[PDB]
């Protein structure tokens, strides 16, 4: 059940958003959630991060590993969100030039944690050590291509994808769409 | 075309096999694809790669564009074999202990690229460089995910995902499989 | 709500079944999802019936048609499951032999209707031809398509397709596989 | 091999087309596939058609498994053709209004088989008996569902799915797509 430590809410509507860490559009949509959740209430809206890993983002696979280590952490899924945040507040800073070049060519995987826990002020080697944390990465990918997940973000409501669904929308129309 | 770079023998039955390179079982069944096509014959089968990268091995996405960088030098699929070779081999020492830890905490993408370029002795850099390889890379990914393929290796034929097939199977057992 | 009309009790576990109404496999499943339940705990689990059409089963949208009519009716999913138990207990009635041949070349969607009304006691010819059912039909086969469902029946657990589980199971199988 | 009998052209380019032989925008597109294969030739484009069956479309199972029988005669391919021409020139007489009603809820396979078998001059009833016939039925299905296709028509280029390309495009826009 790995399903279930990135949710907010507990009411019947569900709102599942798939997020690549490190991508600008799934940043837009991530700092939206807030607010969507403060619309729509936690009674009638659960809203759900999945974590969609992007091949082409070549620290993902890190990055990712990361947040689902802090998830383990005594904050949850707040530990979770405050690395999101701080990997999405330092965008570039965790990506690289067209996918391919500028200074992460140079950057180790330990750098990448460190820089993490710095803007995040959490630490997290030794939880990103643990060997039962590949089962959380392996979940959220499963059930992203399960559902046939491709472009970052998409967005489920109530299990069903929802092509006209934007990260440039207002919260607002986010509200009527989930009805 | 993206779709065919990766491809061998001219038979109108067409197997297909998603690899990640890194991955103990895709490298068991990558050392039996020269016997599988010897075997059911280049007349009767055309088989292909595609690339299934898995977030969970953290320096997919670095290997991944390296052998689709080699396709783009001279010696084409060959040379992405070659590089498929070199990481095969030494798979341990381009991977994580329990995909979380050991020595490559401490590597760069250009540690794996000049890794990768010893072992294969081809030039990659450059080539991992032009910014156009992210297409490639976007497209194996695309088209494992609209086939909803997960586990690593799996079996196509004919575009049919055939989940009775394994990396243990004696490559005989491929060829009736095939047909 | 589309997603929870054929839903049963209250637990956090998922578990969703996809059933061809007139499959034999599907069937033997569908009569044993009340000791699921009753052995799994209301309390633990919601049991979930998402409706897989199969063209080769060629009454199989009239059929599923009627299901979604008879959830439109007083008694909702309790209707549904009536209209579910008098085609599963007269399975054969309802197909061809070898999906081909047999009395039913010879009926009509009207006859298939009144049949299951005779079967059920219930009247569905009116909420039958209510055009907004289309649309009820359409989310299961959208979210059936999406999750890539075919075989019937097939199980998921907390959105996960289970390729392990088996209609022959006992159901103390399927309790300790939920969880 | 059921991948294989409805094919035109022999060319790199991979063009195939998800279609429900009883939809007006599958019709609508069926129609422009004879002056795609005359634009692009023989030579540079390989055309398939898949059977994309709608459980909301009551008949399509019958439907199509008469388009499948007729693949097994002696016109082959054409025969196919033939009783899908015959099947989209008189589209509304092979439906239901709404996808509820109208004369065809009093209509028998039996009718529906012999009404394509006046329309399209062929001889289906003993073809549509063969059992092995539902495996035709099953491949294509099974193709449809791994691919997540839903909406029909829908096209796909070299195994991804073009969700720009329509049923409305000129047929020039499609030579340019297939590239």
């Amino acid at each position: 059940m790995h399903s279930d430590a990135l949710s907010w809410g507990h009411g019947p509507r569900l709102f599942e958003v798939f997020l690549e860490p490190t991508c600008p559009f799934s940043v837009k949509a991530f700092f939206k959630l807030d607010d969507l959740l403060a619309q729509a209430g936690e009674d009638n809206v659960t809203v759900r991060i999945r974590l969609q890993s992007q091949p082409w983002h070549m620290f993902s696979g890190v990055i990712v590993r990361c947040i689902l280590a802090a998830a383990t952490l005594e904050g949850g899924k707040e530990s979770a969100k405050a690395v999101m945040t701080a990997v999405a507040s330092h965008r570039e800073e965790f990506e690289f030039e067209h996918h391919a070049g500028g200074p992460n060519l140079d950057a180790t995987p330990n750098d990448i944690i460190a820089r993490i826990e710095r803007y995040s002020g959490l630490a997290l080697a030794e939880a990103f050590a643990n060997p039962e944390l590949e089962h959380a990465v392996k979940w959220h990918t499963k059930y992203a291509r399960q559902n046939g997940i491709h472009v970052s973000p998409t967005f489920m409501i109530n299990g069903l994808v929802q092509p006209g669904m934007s990260s440039g929308d207002p919260v607002s129309k986010w509200v009527s769409d989930i009805g």
